[PDB]
């Protein structure tokens, strides 16, 4: 057993009945000095690396083409003058097996984290040298982190796409079908995670043409779609929760389903309005639909008009078919599958559209996997084969998070905020995905990113504040207010700069103003003290500055439909020395066996004289939880990936309970405790 | 129980001895008298009829408007003044179940088996209507009968395609998978059999760009095709036997399959070049190929390549990789399958393309459900979305076989060779499939037709000729090569009236004149004397009359790529009093139960007299009937379903002898003992 895993193992090997948390800085240096120096290949220059690199089929070469050498020295030059550390084992661990760059026969380590960082920032700077030192700089403060699909690939040959989430809808049409079976597999080859909107197939019974009683359902397009998943080498249904299918949609995903409708690489969610909250708080008799017929008589999708509005005209109407169901048994039994599996994600319709932006556009019908992104969509219609294609609105986004403690410590809210985005706005224009005409329309049209954070909880834990108390909610509305602020700025700065907009940006309320209501008339500064003093040497936006920028946005317009999301961070979380996502750490000490050795984790900044801070998420109180992320959630335009954390320990009643007051509170999407999806 | 049941029945109380045969007349008179008479609707009269039968949606209105209706008056009483009676109860019984129009709420008879004559030939006719009156004495007659897809639909609104045989080519990407899955699909909401030929796409374990051991194989995509088929409410896949993955793709169908790989609702099929044969014979190791390593070396496909010719230099080619198998236990293997389940439908590819004529567009590489249909094909290249597609020829194929019996009473080979002809060029023409290309733009280009035969044995038992007998195939031998010279004609008459090819007609073995080499040299009228006396009142061809026929074809070319297949023949048969194709009886009384009752179906003609003549085909010699079939065999430009009959005490050593000895024989395709593909 090596060195490294020896010092590693003594952290739980008490003193003073306190843990050794030193020991941990000899694990991470034993582990360089006695293995991955020796396993790194080392050049006697650096144009030797590079050309050995670009020789070999490693690295691109149209985008380091864009510098004289002199320059690309100066910003490899600027990544090693931090000198950076890896303050843990286990962060040093997880670069290196996962993002390292490593030779074709995986024996010896090309890349040095400083070398990811260069290549990445020469990448977004698309020949600026000085913008590329400005991302070196960001990235090995560890300000910003880019999303793994970015992170890993910005810079390779035999490089994977650089966004990997997606999200489609689907027409009531065998030629849509089978477009959306050929487009989910051409994403899930590029290693995308494809979401598909299902609440406009008919359900099950439906006639096609006079044929009565002829359709398979939402079901059949799910088992369709679970194999396209399986030959292609991980997605998602959604369903409105007012679709005639929606029992057997979920039941699909029973842990004891029968196989005749059993589907297994597909994650589910269901989308719910506020009437179906109503309907299951009165414990009244509630319908479900038959979308087809609703179409025949409407000449629209059910998924495109108010339910909340039409309810109650769709029950009296006699040519539209439904079906009588039990709300509150059908709450619960999305309590129960959560509890398996973690979803069905939740989204709550109308706290989702009630503070949309681009209900102009659509409201927003669905969500990805793990439920964080939140954009306005369109149905194509792929017509018959001589026939020309209608070509909607599908989403794609682009994600990063900032670093909140690296960000506090440096007093940078605005530069990386602003820098963050440029660099997601260069993704955004460097992806052509193929065979998805959707997909690709949209991120032209659309230009849409998400902006996240990660390190809250590690953040007021290392400055002595609980994740439950009133200021760690206060800290958290003034950092997302102040977030949102320079994110706008910037969308509208690049608006000006380039003299383009979104694609029918002045129908967003952005254009007609409303989006800044609360903002000029609310302040949004600390009200505790000890908060405030965080800020301090940073200017916080007033309700006069808000004045400013709304003018600012109605004279230039914006660039961006969407801007931020908080998506879930990953192994990457290790490698930013940060606690996962705005979630509450798990586990104190997290235990793992790799290779015949247990390794110990403690969350980064896991002292014995801040051990109270680090209260683990199962022994919180989940409706706390809730009042915390619904006041991140003010200033976040998309969505936040929620998991609750609970113990077995509760009821069904229990769990409907908290699922209310998280709808009461505003929240959009929420499930219990998605690679591709992830930061 | 009812009257004509219990008539029925009295077949079964022998009377001395002897079944009581005439009980069947009473019976299917009975059957009419006091039930179908008083279910069927009568009209005051026939445009009251036509008029309610247009006026309610039930037929198509364009056929019918291309005549004036004392000319539709005509054509009916044509039919009607035939008197037809069906002789029997099970032939009027399947006529009324099964093809007779009811109306919409199924409780009321809406056509006489005289309606759907009439319908059907002024539908063929399209306007001529003495022609019109040729088609119903021809059916009437039961001379000729179209398949069930063109007699059950022509005339119809609501109506389905009436061809429901296809064939694809499926090439080696993404891309051509997606589109086969939708085509299948297409094709198979129409209620066609999609039968696919799998042999160009790589083998499990070959590269997919630069990643190797990345390929899923012929396995994944038969998974993805059984969904497909399963959703859109039969199809078939067919692999060469010198494609790697062969073991595995027949493995899918063992009955004991474990469900990872279980196949359920695909047939399958197997190519078999000579080279194959002769490694069996030498029980020598034989070796199956990757094909995408062919495809990178030699620049073509695999299937597109002779293997007689190539199979030592892809042996010796190191950069090609290939596996070892035993030919001897795969011959087996093919054995016990069909043992199981009917197919694997066996074709011996060189036994095809030794006498195809259209060689030059390509080779025949595989058949369809059942495997009659043997035609030249070339694979499509649907590139990425924004790209043009390759449109290549796929196939399908139109069906009719005529009565023998009725055409030798009636000596009529040349009048109904050439009418039904006509009928199926018609309906070749009138086919326009949407969203399958390169079926519609074969359609057009090939212009291919298949005209059968059945009755062979009922005809032979009920003139004193048993069906293993030399001068059965003294018999067959110069009907077919009758039909097949008449056939030709025709086409060419087609040529000439038009003054059309088909496409690239002039590099057919037609053209250059080498189809006709042993027509022009070798006499095919009858060697015994009472087989030529079946023949009197109509002229035999002699070696002259080829010659001029010869000299025709060669001034005016043909229509018609294809023109001859025997396929089987479902419940039609009993409409047609006809045994079934031009296989043996199974039973001299067939017992089968309908709602309670027990029906009896003896033979077509079956009387104590002519016993011994019905054979039953499980107590024949296989050896025998496959020299039956490989005589008719010469005569018949496409295949010939043909269905061993086995007792389950024959060792897999014995099904190989047949195997061997119908390969050695000629036989194209073969399995043991598809209702888009009948007739
Ligand atoms: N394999 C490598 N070998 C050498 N330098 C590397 C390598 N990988 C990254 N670098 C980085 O490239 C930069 C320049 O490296 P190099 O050794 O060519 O220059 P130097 O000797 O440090 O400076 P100067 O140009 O003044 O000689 C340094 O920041 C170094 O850390
Ligand atoms: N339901 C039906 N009622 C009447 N005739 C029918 C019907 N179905 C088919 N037919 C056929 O239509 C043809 C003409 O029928 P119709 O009764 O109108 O004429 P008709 O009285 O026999 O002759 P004519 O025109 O000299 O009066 C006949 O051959 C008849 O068998
Ligand atoms: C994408 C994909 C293809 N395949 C199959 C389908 C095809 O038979 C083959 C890949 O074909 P293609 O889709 O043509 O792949 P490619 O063009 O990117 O790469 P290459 O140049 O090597 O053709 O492998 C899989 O087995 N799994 C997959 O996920
Ligand atoms: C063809 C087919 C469609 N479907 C589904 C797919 C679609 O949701 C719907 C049929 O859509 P379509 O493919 O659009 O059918 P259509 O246009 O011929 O008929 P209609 O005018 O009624 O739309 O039913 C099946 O369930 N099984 C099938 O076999
Ligand atoms: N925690 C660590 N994070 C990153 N690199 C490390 C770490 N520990 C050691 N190394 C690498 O090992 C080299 C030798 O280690 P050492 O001599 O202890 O440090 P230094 O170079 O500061 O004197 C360092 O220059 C560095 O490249
Ligand atoms: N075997 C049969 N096939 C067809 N139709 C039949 C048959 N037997 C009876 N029918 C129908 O029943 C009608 C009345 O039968 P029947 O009086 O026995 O015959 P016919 O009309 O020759 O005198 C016939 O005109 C005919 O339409
Ligand atoms: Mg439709
Ligand atoms: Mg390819």
């Amino acid at each position: 057993v090596p060195k490294w895993i020896q010092l590693n193992n003594e952290i739980m090997i008490q003193k003073d009945g306190k843990f050794q948390f030193d020991k941990d800085k000899e694990a991470v240096h034993s582990y360089f000095v006695d293995y991955i120096n020796q396993n790194t290949v080392f050049f006697h220059n650096l144009k030797e690396k590079l050309d050995y690199l670009v020789e070999n089929q490693y690295y691109e070469e149209e985008f380091l083409s864009l510098y004289s050498f002199e320059d690309i020295k100066e910003v490899f030059k600027t990544a090693y003058a931090k000198k950076f550390r890896f303050p843990s084992f286990m962060s040093a661990f997880k670069f290196y097996n996962d993002y390292a760059l490593k030779t074709n026969d995986k024996k010896k380590i090309l890349e040095r984290y400083e070398d990811r960082i260069s290549i990445v920032a020469l990448f977004f700077a698309n020949g600026d040298t000085e913008k590329a030192k400005e991302y070196v700089n960001l990235m090995i403060n560890q300000e910003y982190q880019p999303s793994t699909p970015t992170f890993l690939n910005a810079g390779r040959k035999r490089r994977g796409e650089l966004v990997s989430c997606f999200l489609l809808e689907v027409n009531d049409s065998l030629n849509d079908i089978s477009r959306a079976i050929d487009i989910s597999m051409q994403l899930s080859k590029l290693g995308g995670g494809v979401s598909l909107n299902l609440s406009k197939l008919r359900a099950k019974g439906e006639a096609i043409k006079d044929v009565e009683n002829a359709t398979k359902g939402v079901v059949g397009v799910m088992k369709l779609l679970d194999n396209a998943f399986r030959y292609a080498d991980s997605g998602a249904a959604y369903l409105n929760i007012f679709h005639r299918d929606i029992n057997d949609f979920l039941d699909t995903k029973k842990i004891s389903a029968d196989e005749d409708v059993r589907v297994k690489t597909l994650s589910i969610g269901v989308v719910i309005p506020d009437k179906f909250v109503e309907l299951a708080r009165e414990d009244k008799a509630a319908y479900v639909f038959y979308p087809h017929t609703i179409y025949k008589e409407y000449g629209q999708h059910m998924d495109e008009m108010d339910m909340n509005e039409m309810y109650d005209k769709f029950v009296d109407n006699p040519r539209v078919k439904k079906e009588k169901i039990n709300p509150r048994k059908l709450l619960e039994k999305l309590a129960m599958l959560r509890s398996e599996s973690g979803y069905p994600y939740i989204m709550f319709q109308d706290n989702v559209n009630k503070v949309h932006a681009n209900n102009h556009i659509s409201k927003v019908k669905f969500s990805n996997l793990c439920s964080e992104v939140l954009q306005a969509s369109q149905v194509s219609s792929y017509t018959d084969y001589d026939e020309e294609d209608e070509i909607g609105l599908d989403i794609s986004c682009n994600l990063g998070s900032l670093n909140i403690l690296n960000v506090m410590e440096h007093k940078s809210i605005e530069k990386t905020v602003k820098l963050a985005t440029d660099s997601l706005t260069h993704v955004s224009e460097t992806t052509d995905i193929r065979n998805a005409p959707a997909v690709r329309r949209a991120n032209k049209a659309m230009k849409s990113i998400g902006l996240g954070a990660m390190n809250l909880h590690g953040y007021l834990a290392q400055n002595g504040i609980a994740y439950e108390s009133p200021e760690a909610r206060d800290f958290a509305n003034t950092f997302f207010m102040m977030v949102n602020f320079y994110s706008i700025q910037r969308s509208a700065e690049i608006a000006k700069e380039k003299g383009e907009t979104f694609d029918q940006y002045e129908g967003s309320t952005y254009a007609t103003g409303e989006y800044f209501d609360k903002y000029v008339s609310t302040d949004f500064s600390p009200k505790y003290e000890k908060i405030a003093n965080l800020f301090e040497g940073m200017h916080i936006p007033t309700t006069e500055d808000w004045k400013k920028l709304k003018a600012f946005v109605a004279e230039h317009g914006m660039y961006h439909s969407y801007r931020l999301c908080i998506a879930p961070t990953g192994s990457i979380s290790y490698v930013q020395s940060s606690t996962a996502s705005v979630m509450p750490i798990m586990e104190r000490i997290e235990e793992r066996t790799y290779g015949n050795s247990k390794t110990y984790y403690p969350m980064p900044g896991l002292a014995s004289n801040n051990w109270f801070f680090y209260k683990e998420a199962y022994d919180m109180d989940m409706f706390k939880v809730v009042d915390m992320i619904a006041t991140i959630q003010q200033h976040i335009d998309q969505g936040i990936s929620f998991t609750l954390f609970l113990k077995d320990t509760m009821t069904t009643r229990d769990l409907n309970r908290i699922d209310l007051y998280a709808h009461h509170r505003g929240i959009k999407t929420i499930y219990y405790a998605c690679l591709s999806c992830v930061v």
